[PDB]
């Protein structure tokens, strides 16, 4: 009857205030949240802000993009889902009509309207929500909401492995064992990878890239990571290396550990810049950046419901809605034992 929302009050502090239940468009649903995960960028967003600041003085500044729940209500001309039907959202709802959209690389749209972000800074925190019927979608009966919820994050490990044409016989390393490392792990498996080094600095990050099917696993903090990979390569560095911790070590690492002709993938951040070593990677190697995903949700949907794709062994932690601001503390102060945090909402 009632909504509310979490907001960033200021940096470093959210609350919990009043709202109205949105009255969805005739092309929308209205769904009640029950799952909104927490990744970097929300972690970001609640420690600095959003970068670019609200142009309202005191606008109320939402947090949250990955999420899933039930639909509540439809607009007139919505066909494809109805009351009661528990779903997950896309959150980049890109413009449908600039070259890049009509090219098929919607997700680089100039014109996306993105949760949590830059024209409107809506978060998925809240109560109820509405969303394009366009971009959500129906989860299966044996997927529950919080897996919904990860399909998100998981999207973003499969546009990379599908960007980077990930196949049998492709030896690759993925520096990073953080959530998205380890979702592209899994993409990679899916695609049918059957070598795959995963390099952190964590032994928790390692032991759970070990459980989703890391071939070999390696502590850069105890181990010469450019060595270890020489060996696992067998000196011919590796088809594809994923950069996927964000880190300037990784980054400029990655030219040493990919062979001639073969592929960097950046997924996502850098939010610095990084001295890249050309010489090394002389031989028509390829830098890719990967941004968010276009067209991967019904088969990470896909891949998750089989079981093959194992979102729900990555939370570690689940936080009440009431609890948001010990959420958004611990994500900080203890990001060394969280793999993926979720945020609970019930009433
Ligand atoms: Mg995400
Ligand atoms: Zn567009």
């Amino acid at each position: 009857m009632k909504n509310s929302k979490a907001i960033l009050q200021v940096p470093g502090t959210m609350k919990i205030i009043s709202a109205e239940i949105p009255v969805p468009k005739e092309d929308e649903v209205l769904i009640k949240v029950e799952y909104v995960g927490i990744c970097g960028s929300d972690v970001h967003g609640f420690e600095s802000g959003p970068f670019i600041p609200p142009k309202d003085p005191n606008q109320e500044i939402g947090l949250g993009h990955e999420c899933a729940g039930t639909v509540v209500a439809v607009g007139s001309r919505v066909r494809k889902f109805k009351p009661g039907d528990r779903v997950n959202i896309e959150p980049g709802v890109p413009c449908g009509h600039c070259r890049y959209c009509l090219e098929g690389k919607y997700n680089i749209c100039p014109d996306v309207d993105f949760m949590a972000t830059q024209p409107n800074y809506r978060g998925a925190l809240t109560h109820y929500l509405c969303h394009p019927e366009s971009f959500t979608y129906k989860l299966p009966d044996n997927m529950d909401t919080m897996e919904g919820t990860l399909v998100e994050p998981a999207a973003v490990g499969m546009h990379a492995a599908m960007l980077a044409d990930v196949k049998p016989g492709k030896k690759i390393i993925i520096l990073g064992a953080g959530c998205i490392g380890l979702m592209t792990l899994q993409a990679c498996k899916c695609l049918g990878a059957t070598e795959i080094a995963v390099v952190d600095v964590l032994e928790k990050r390692l032991a759970m890239a070990e459980q989703l099917g890391a071939t070999v696993v390696i502590n850069g903090a105890k181990e010469d990571t450019i060595a270890r990979c020489q060996q696992f390569t067998e000196d011919m560095g590796a088809d594809i290396v994923f950069e996927t911790a964000g880190s300037a070590v990784t980054v400029k690492q990655a030219p040493y550990l990919v062979m001639r002709g073969g592929k960097i993938m950046i997924v996502g951040t850098v939010p610095g810049a990084s001295a890249i070593n050309f010489l090394k990677i002389n031989r028509e190697v390829t830098i890719q950046t990967v941004f968010r995903y276009a067209n991967r949700y019904p088969v990470t949907i896909e891949a998750i419901s089989s079981g093959r794709f194992d979102v729900k062994s990555m939370v570690t932690h689940i936080y009440d809605y009431r609890d948001v601001q010990q959420a958004f503390e611990e994500s900080v102060n203890n990001k060394r034992d969280i793999i993926k945090g979720v945020i609970k909402i019930s009433d």
